[PDB]
């Protein structure tokens, strides 16, 4: 057969709505999209296979896609990031969901698969976060490929692979790079983490940030957010980078920039925002100070060599779900969070509802683009139009009661731009 | 008879230790006190009645008092601030505890009472936080009074009443003002809140701070912490004050200072750090923007007229424990947290372990002072000696790896002070 | 021949000029790195560079760097108030034609530029511009020297804006490089630079306390962001105006109240225009400001503040000191205008600190080398330096700040699919 | 009679002097409030005030305020470099004996103070001091004028420190008020003031970029806290030294690395001493600093930096500009010393902004009125102004910043057990 869905406890449905209900009032974006397309049903006929953290926010997105008329089946893009009551709320809504906090690698893979086939055929669209879905299809379901009209990726690591794939003649379906949409990378990634990272750490450890030395590997949008968040509370943030520019920026902002080999001997807290392997190794673990807290916030759990801890620790006491305290041979201890998996979602609730409205609004627009205007996106990866990007941002000004200035006719000409149309060059970096 | 204690679930004992175990490694202060007095047992014979938030930190304190040899019976100073696993851990330790998250006003009062009498007589000491215990005895057990050797108060509201009582010839036992001990008011109150306030709000609402207008009533140590914490995340903090100095300080720090009547029409988040009644009234509730989040962090729940909400709201949907969303007659909604009770403890875990080591170290010193040197404290309220106060702070430097400078002989003379003894005048304000 | 070998306020300042350059050079590891790498090869040999960029100490180090690389150079400032005389003199004394001095007149300004167009062996080969005045003058009054010019190198946002406008209207006739939008320029000079120079200009001109006041900053671009942060850094309540949703949203996300000038004009004690356009602060605004509100601009051209309305409607105009005039409007209240609407950091102070400027200028030198040594690589139009060169600029200043960079391991470089040396990010990366 | 009616650098600056005072007065609602409340009553009538406080624009507004209240006044600066000449002149031209000018010599310094001791109708009745030099000079060289003096009014931390030392050693012979430790002074002037003036002094003297550098700040008291925050505000990595656990812990809690000068001397690019004592930066330290490290002090007395070791061990001493000398040690590296170790904000800039100074000085005027009008209320010893007056000072500057204060309701005032008007906090409150 096939289960109509699978969640931890459908009973949480009630509380699920509670949360969604409130999150919707924080997401003027998605809500704006709904009241503008609920009638036209632009996504009619679309069979969207989603593989993005099953959280309250995500649920508002999921229902938005539905209100626009697209069949939808969903699974999380991480085994710990699912929020059960939100998962349940959606299941109860009659939408196939396959996620629950605490999946196993097998169950993870199992869920994605359950979303591939619909009652009337295979997926038409892919709304991915990390590239796992799009990667699975290209590698295990190449047959469904010519049946898919477009890919819509949301995070940096996912988009990174999309470019790699296209670059290697492997990308077989048009995809839109939502992450690098201004109102996403420069808000979600930055502002989002600035608030969710500490959240995850706190809920998991309740340790005081102030007065401690935190080490943050990477100074990209996510690094910048985490770093600022930490010192905001009184921690002395030390930063590592491989890129001169990012590195110089850190130093210009007042952070000491060094190598992990050095900083591993000072940090009381470690956060990897890098997008790559081998950031914190045994060499590092062994020199850390007693009870140093190690966690990652990159998409994939590959930056912290957790296995070395399981394989070299004299003990592994588990304090609570997603929190294990190791005792190395030297006698000192180390607190590892969410087993190296992105801590904000694993140990907290991820990003706040508001900033997520931005990410997801871009996400919905992307889906509408690929589905309603296929002939406008050749196989490859594209960006949403700047004018749409500005729109996303404009949509959240009212909620924050921001009064925008309207460029006068006289001024618009001087500047040589529409008092409405695009306000900046494609290369503008905001 | 008399129950040996009363907690939500003794089963949490295991996890309780987990937490205490880790919190102890963050509290070099209390731990320093233990390894210095565990032998001498300076508190031998003392029968301490404690009435302070039953949290993990508190538990480390409780056991510290015990290691010093004082019989102890405990209850929380607030019905929502108790942390059950920590409560349990202590119960299982054979220490009478009477607290659990979610007590009722009656149960609250019931618990305190259960700590008054010990197996060998009434309390010798009072370790209070808020003045409820000391107030109860002076008003309902004046008979036990001449049996008590000293009071040790920890928070601003408690200490405020101590001065009021002494000033009205009602204070009948020597008390020490721990709150106004430098390393307490200027750290716990300030730094503590800076990290715990957002914690409580987040866990309770997961709302984004950035881009919103937060209103903070009061700019004292607690106000300063909350305000800084909020803008730290990107909120536009508006402040109210009745004191010119505090007011001027705010403005000097860049915050707009106004009256609640004005700010009530702008805030998306409201936090009362005042120590008094009638801060946010119906007048205010009615003008707030949709879904404004209202919470208090003052000791007593008297700053927000919650009753007006229960009495004038068209609805009261309860989202989750300690979170109720009202819908006024005007149609807009209001999210009230912990029913007006101090949000950091009610909706989170309160202050981080580290900063609390400071507060509590002063607390232990106070107890030792009153109990071992009664003849040194006449009826009235006193401060710990500055040299002891400096000690508290010194005790936490190693943990943060701070290398202090030792005033040279030549310099100590120039400055006219002991290279060891007090480094500043009693009036120094740090 | 009559042509003056140069023209500065006082050649006597030459001594002190060196003093300053001497110290600035030790803050500009970039330019200094360029010198010890090309002083021999003389890559700019044969180039006749006509520079039109603020004649400041920093600029002087650049000027000599170009020379060390072997390019004849003639210079003038791109603003009548931004020249630093001792730096101007040092260069004159060095035998390099300079035509600038603090306090030029519109005519003198134009006069200076012209004096740099022709060299002892013919017209300019290159244009190093800041603002587009030089490149604009040639295209409009010397179109025939045009086919003699090999490349344009622009440095500021307003200049680059016109370059795109010109190309877009088939008017751009020489290859130009957009230095401003080079990552290590726009995201450092514009941002970090102002963050430190704006307050400088205001302070030296007024010595007013920032803390406790309401400052209004029009625009939240790289320059706006810098100014805003600088102001609240000192305790001022920064209010921001914007026409762009994104920039606007960012401000709000950073905690600044975003409104319209019409509203904020009634609250500000300090006003700073970082916009790049006309009509930002008008009479409507001036009339509602609070007593002694301080108004200043930091955009390249003095067109954002309607200064003329003040000269034409003020009951008084007392001049406190050079570049500082205090007006008294008919309503009785007063208004303090700085540098007559001209970019305050340079007009009332010394502009950006030496260090961050090393970045800007290093890009500038690289640009010149590119256009001059590899013409066939730049068609008529505006281009960006290669990201790898851009990263280089930044890398060059890491040693001075003692930053230890991490070297991507072989194993890692592959996972990431990038050279442990080559470009570390996509062309669209926004840092 | 020979006695000069005053002595300043150039009386000609009088005009510009007014310009500045005129503007500073509109930033000092405090002093101005005091004037319109006592100009009539002339509460200071008969008082012969001998002032020894930095002769700056702000000070001038104070000086005239004292006069408007009817007190004869004679003045000198409490530092040889802090005098602002045009402000000095304005006052001289006003017919008030001033003896100060930027760049005095130790002898001239002492000479000036002396010229203020005697008035046309006898010796001083009052002492308004900043640093204790005046009060110290009298007690040690003019003990007989002592029983003629009614009260001392001290303003800075170092001065007040000696007052307590003197009283403690039975040497203090006249009632004194500790203005510095008046809440609205130490927690504003000291903190906020430096937060803005320190960078000012450094910038005007060196124009170096703060961002990306490592600054070392010795001491984390009100002045340390201000300096530290100011520096990182611009992007510098602030390292702090302290001898006090509490201050030390606070730094760490605020995110600053706290160490010993011996360690930090090898890292700092900028050094600022906010300590109040001797031997902070020695030869040991100078020798390990990085090339061109900038060393400066902001403590009252120039005793924290062993300048003499530099004059005595440097291979060179090139003087860049007034108050700026660049040394070259034997190791070849250089060191930039500012104002010769003397408080940099005043020595290399204009000191604190007008606004925050209104606070300090308002307390100062109140102090003078107290000692002079209510002698019998101040026994020999050092006292604090009443908290209610202190709150008043602060309240007086709320209007200017447009702060709307909340009025405690009757119902509330009782709950809190305090006057909706009277003192709002305990004497021990630390704000
Ligand atoms: N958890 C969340 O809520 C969330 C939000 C968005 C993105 N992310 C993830 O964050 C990661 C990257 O951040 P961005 O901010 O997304 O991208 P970047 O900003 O593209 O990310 C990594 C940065 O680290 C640096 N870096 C790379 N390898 C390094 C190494 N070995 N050592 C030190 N520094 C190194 C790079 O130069 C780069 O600036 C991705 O994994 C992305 O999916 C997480
Ligand atoms: N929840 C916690 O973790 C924690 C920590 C310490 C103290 N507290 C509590 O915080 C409160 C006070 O803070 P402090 O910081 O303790 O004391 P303050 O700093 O003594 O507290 C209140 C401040 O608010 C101002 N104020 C008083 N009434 C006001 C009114 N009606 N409107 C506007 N402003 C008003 C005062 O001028 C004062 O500066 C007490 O209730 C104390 O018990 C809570
Ligand atoms: N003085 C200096 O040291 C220096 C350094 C670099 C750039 N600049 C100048 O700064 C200006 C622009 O800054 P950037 O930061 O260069 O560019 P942006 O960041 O491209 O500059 C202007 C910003 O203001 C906004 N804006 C435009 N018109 C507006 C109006 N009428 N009202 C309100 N907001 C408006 C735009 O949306 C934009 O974000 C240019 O004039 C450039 O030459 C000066
Ligand atoms: N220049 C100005 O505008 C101004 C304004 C006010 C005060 N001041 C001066 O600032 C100095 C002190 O500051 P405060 O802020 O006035 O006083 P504090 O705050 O009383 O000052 C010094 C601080 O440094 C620490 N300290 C003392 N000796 C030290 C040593 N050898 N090494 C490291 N740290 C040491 C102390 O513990 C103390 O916290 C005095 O000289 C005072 O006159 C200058
Ligand atoms: N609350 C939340 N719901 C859904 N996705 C979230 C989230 N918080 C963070 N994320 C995402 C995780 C990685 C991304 O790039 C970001 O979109
Ligand atoms: N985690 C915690 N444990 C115990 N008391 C706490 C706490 N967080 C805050 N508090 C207290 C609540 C009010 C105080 O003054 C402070 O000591
Ligand atoms: N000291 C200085 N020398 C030269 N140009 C400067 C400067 N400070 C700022 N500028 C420039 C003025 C406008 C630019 O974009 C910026 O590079
Ligand atoms: N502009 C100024 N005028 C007078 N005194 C000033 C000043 N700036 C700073 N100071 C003082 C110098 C030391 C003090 O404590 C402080 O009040």
């Amino acid at each position: 057969d096939k289960l109509p869905y699978k969640v931890a406890d459908i009973g949480l449905a009630a509380w699920g709505r509670k949360a969604l209900d409130i999150a919707e009032n924080e997401m003027p974006g998605l809500m704006r999209m709904r009241e503008r397309y609920s009638a036209s049903k632009p996504l009619k006929g679309a069979r969207i296979a989603g593989c993005l953290h099953m959280t309250v926010e995500t649920a508002v997105l999921i229902e938005t896609l539905v209100t626009l008329g697209a069949e939808v089946q969903w699974s999380s893009c991480n085994i710990f990031s699912t929020q059960n009551h939100a998962a349940a709320a959606i299941a109860k809504a009659g939408i196939p969901v396959y996620a629950w906090k605490g999946e196993t690698d097998e169950e993870y893979l199992w869920c994605i698969e359950q979303t591939l086939y619909f009652k009337d055929g295979p997926l038409n669209m892919i709304l991915d976060d990390g590239g796992d879905l799009t990667n699975l299809i290209h590698t295990k379901y190449p047959q469904l490929l010519p049946g898919i009209r477009g890919i819509s990726e949301e995070t940096t690591t996912g988009v990174h692979n999309l470019y790699k794939m296209m670059a290697n003649g492997i990308l077989k379906v048009p995809a839109i790079n939502v992450n690098d949409s201004v109102t996403k990378s420069k808000f979600d990634n930055l502002y989002g983490c600035r608030e969710s990272l500490i959240d995850g750490i706190k809920r998991a450890t309740d340790v005081m940030i102030a007065g401690k030395v935190a080490v943050v590997a990477g100074y990209g949008d996510v690094g910048k957010g985490c770093a600022q968040a930490l010192r905001g509370f009184g921690a002395r943030v030390i930063i590592t980078e491989i890129d001169p520019i990012n590195a110089l920026q850190a130093a210009m902002e007042g952070y000491e920039v060094t190598t992990m080999d050095e900083a591993c001997q000072e940090g009381n807290i470690f956060v990897t925002t890098t997008g790559c392997i081998d950031i914190i190794l045994g060499r590092h673990f062994e020199q850390m100070k007693d009870d140093a807290i190690v966690c990652n916030i990159g998409h994939f759990d590959v930056e912290i060599d957790v296995k070395w801890l399981n394989e070299n620790a004299v003990e592994k006491v588990n304090i609570k779900p997603q929190v294990d305290r190791y005792r190395l041979k030297n006698g000192r201890r180390i607190i590892l969070l969410a087993e190296g998996r992105l801590v904000n979602l694993g140990c907290a609730m991820g990003h706040p509802s508001f900033v997520m409205s931005n990410s997801f609004t871009n996400q919905v627009m992307a889906q509408i683009e690929l589905w309603t205007h296929p002939d406008k996106y050749p196989v490859g990866v594209h960006f949403l139009p700047k004018k749409l990007d500005e729109a996303v941002a404009e949509a959240h000004l009212g909620k924050l009661n921001v009064k925008l200035t309207k460029l006068t006719e006289k001024q618009a000409q001087y500047l040589g731009m529409s008092c409405d149309g695009p306000f900046k060059p494609d290369h503008y970096r905001y």
